[PDB]
């Protein structure tokens, strides 16, 4: 007969033994090294120039495209769950506003100061974020001004964003969040809000960590954002490369940033990780993109995952990799889960 | 009119410019610490004990179930193509054979060892690593053999897996890798196969950090796995556990591994990174598993991402992440896409 | 009778056992940090200013001064086996062209810019390198501009070699590659490339730890480059120059390049894992020097060693020390060998 | 006219002026961070069975084999110019002495102890160290014990071994170099050494990281040691394979190394450096072997570079990465360079 063979053991090395750690449900708690809660979320929203609109995104589950006189409706059960931080995305539909230099991104009369401006009176304790970025401005889709070979502008592209990003701080933003990866760009804004006597009042939050790739799929749809002619794989970072990561998140921190996103999240979690290093001493964001959200409910509805329970999962990992705070298309969710 | 505003800005600083470093498709292979190639991939192979078996598992796309009498048609195409490496999972599926003590997991005349013999004979030039554990053995599902209470018994379930590991690498195969996670095996199988005078020969590939969570699905129906009353949460890692993930790299380097892995592979790419400072002179090798292979292919399908190049990003992500191996159940697709 | 002593043994320590890892082909493999790949490879090119050269260099063996009328039929095959770059080095043999500041190192005219205007139509994916320094083009054969007592001018060398570089990049070169080594010359290239908006576009690959020696001979018949009364000394670094190499290091990260060179190659690996550390997120290059070239052909020649098998050793070294890119003369060997 | 461009340039930046410390010669002295003596140089021996011999070794320049009736007037010149240590190889040639143990390694009527008893009584102030590994004397050449099956007996060699280097030690050598590299060797021959009062007595020199390669081929003919059916590929380190050379140190110095060898030498520079943080309290040696030496004779002979010029460049390339102790066929050149 084959029967089960047991081999002669030596007795167990005291070393060898982890479990005493993680064997009762509290413990596998006590074995984080930071817990969710509701603070640590931010979420996005994308702001229509259509003050009626709550226009649904195809490629993006559970989010729309509103407009300012829709904010309210929709916010109000947010912020009575405990929702404290929203990140805004202007969506400008109207003919004749997008041009080469994206004049209209820090137009007064645009989505995202009519956004803070909204805010701020109708939830004054609400900590408002804005992406600042000229890709949903430019004729072109790119995030910055070009040259007329198409290539990006460096000096004219910061020129232009540290405008952008002092106009929204003196429309009432709290934060600014520069997602154009252009180099230079986060000493020029601090300078500006240097010089208008602003510095003090609004954290800056670079997307330092922003990678190209296949996961923004459903973000163009929402912030209509899309690339004319080309892609952004001379400003966004290559997948591979961690060097140039790494040097962008010390880059970033000396040139003023009071805190990092990494973007993606889930498909980035080591640069989150060289993050939790090189900026030890700034809160470290996860941005949970588009395409990451999107594939989350297409393997759920397929049955592959869980939707909570991955969301949790995915979530937990940004914890784990030293984030504390999270951009994520499920605050909503997250708003409800915490509670139980 | 809103006009488009420029700050005056000061020049240029050195320090802000990595554009140099990333602006043709050259460089940002440049960038990489490792590149992708097709001695990197381990292909996972599921031998039934019905040798004529190649049976579709409807929830783990493009794999199939598969008996010794198919495995050399199977095969033959991907070791033209460059394969290199197979992990053997055994799935006996003839009833009476699974039992409390997993006594088939190293039955002569069961698909593991029938499979190692196979291809050592016909594919000699092949690596033949071999999983380790009882979860596709045991009567209950568990990776160990249990006390009374349901619990795992740990020197007897590390003596029957030392015992299995050496009866392996005895039949022929190169490596073992125990998937287990339970307390101090490593060190067992080790001693094991230095007794039998196979320590020399036989490369010890643990699953170091083996997380439990919701992405192991798809591997449950291939490999008819799944447990029996209770979950394996008190021996697989909790996913927020960095501290016990860190402690387990370095026991099981200390016990005798030649290698390590991380399980589950994109969600844990900060654990990758970990290990590539605790394990940085041992191989570090990436398990692509069920549920996230799954899962990219319910998104491709969706229209969310590309599949080819959602699979380069995450492969890639692994080596940024810092390891060298990878396991994949897309290993065919990369035999073909790294030709191009 | 003497008999063979055999002294009692104690049991076998796990922590002895290395040979697990290394008992296979594969495993060899698995153990290499970084896989020579065909992209790391970088070509030198001696382009002559008789457009009809094709002129064997004796002492480097295998290796021709070409002019741009016989490039095409030279380069078709060696991009058709995956060549993917080349390091050009200009060799103007016309009389009058020498002079003691370098006129002609950036003559649009001459064959470094030539040679660049042909690569670029003839073979528009090739990445082109330049080498930038002026001894090929000074009368006196040093690689700076010099003083009445014959020692280097620092400010106007660096002066001069910032204007050819960005001369280099306006011509077409995609990366320049300053070889002269002399003090800061790599801020005052990089600030004329953002002065001549360039700089997102050109790699900088320092020549950061370039050391005197006794391994260029051979280059110097190719170039033309010997220098006239004295040597390179008190520029290039001093072969135990430790400390001057990590200064040097660090100094031209911090100045503004994108990737260094060490050179040589074989005889300095401790010198590229020095720059594995320092310069940790940046490519590192080594450069197989004309005299390690010839040296490797003259002991396969006396049958000390096996080319093949040498040439893979001391490649493979180059990337065990920390190095991703190498610069070679054997690059049209290894398009071959890196096939099988 | 094409005329010489000079951009503008900014005052010289301090942190740019590596120059003021190597213009001189004295200063390029300076900066080495060891310098070269006499008492660091350790010469080979090839002693063979045949008392009158002085054969010349064709493959190896200027070394011979040299029977003990010749060592006297060999050695007397040599110490005169200041030799402090040699390190012996027996190379016994009379027919049935090899067997599968070496048995003959420790005959004490073999040439190294008749070569130990002979320095010992003639030359009482020069320090001997004795290689220890059973290749020169095995049927089949391979540096251990082997299985039936061709493999190495892991237990057997470090059995065999550890008596040899014990029986050496007793019959005067100073220190033991053990150069088999199979897993363990140095614990046992140091338990060996404690057990039989020796240890604190004798220097247990470990070939801690000694690589595979193509580089021993002069070696093969003067110590008649080549392997019988195979290679030494499953004990010596694979080129590529830095993280076993790593663990490999680590392990020797927790075993009782009192020193180590990196062998080969130049090619292995990196390794020199690694080994000089890893061994940092230890004296680390270089050992500049068959291969390499003889490398250096033809491209010397072929003109390439000069051999005095390289000599002093590679052996000065050994103390610049960490040794302070150089095993180098070019003792003899050196005792007469180093006086001028
Ligand atoms: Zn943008
Ligand atoms: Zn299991
Ligand atoms: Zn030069
Ligand atoms: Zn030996």
């Amino acid at each position: 007969m084959h029967t089960a063979e047991f081999l002669e053991t030596e007795p167990t090395e005291i070393s060898s033994v982890l479990a005493g750690g993680y064997n009762h449900p509290l413990l596998r708690q006590w074995q984080s090294e930071r817990q969710l809660t509701k603070n640590m979320l931010i979420f996005p929203l994308f702001i229509s120039d259509n003050p009626d609109d709550f226009t649904e995104i195809d490629s993006l589950p559970n989010i729309n495209r509103i407009g300012v006189n829709r904010l309210k409706d929709y916010l109000k059960p947010l912020v009575a769950k405990g929702l404290r931080s929203v990140i805004l995305f202007g969506v400008p539909l109207i003919p004749g506003t997008k041009d080469p230099v994206g004049t209209a991104a820090d137009d007064p009369a645009g989505p995202v100061i009519q956004g803070i401006k909204f805010i701020r009176e109708y939830f004054p304790e609400l900590y408002i974020i804005c992406d600042v970025c000229l890709c949903e401005y430019t004729s072109h889709g790119h995030c910055g001004v070009l040259y007329d070979d198409g290539t990006i502008n460096r000096e004219r592209s910061v020129s232009r964003l540290a405008a952008v990003a002092v106009n929204y701080a003196k429309a009432g933003a709290h934060c600014v969040a520069p997602s154009d990866m252009i180099d230079g760009r986060i000493r020029d804004i601090k300078r500006g809000l240097i010089n208008a006597n602003l510095a003090h009042k609004t954290f800056v939050l670079s997307y330092a960590a922003k990678f190209s790739g296949n996961l923004y799929g459903p973000f163009r749809d929402a912030a209509c954002s899309a690339p004319s002619n080309g892609d952004r794989k001379c400003y966004q970072l290559p997948p591979a490369g961690r060097g140039l990561a790494r040097r962008a998140l010390e880059r970033d921190m000396s040139e003023g940033a009071d805190g990092i996103i990494v973007k993606p999240s889930t498909f980035y979690l080591d640069i989150m990780r060289d993050a939790s290093e090189i900026c030890k001493d700034l809160p470290i964001c996860a941005y949970h993109v588009s395409g990451e959200y999107a594939m989350l409910h297409a393997a759920a509805e397929k049955g592959v995952v869980d939707l909570k329970t991955i969301a949790f999962e995915s979530h937990q990992g940004f914890l784990r990799a030293g984030a504390r705070l999270i951009i994520t298309y499920l605050a909503p969710e997250f708003l409800d889960w915490l509670d139980e």
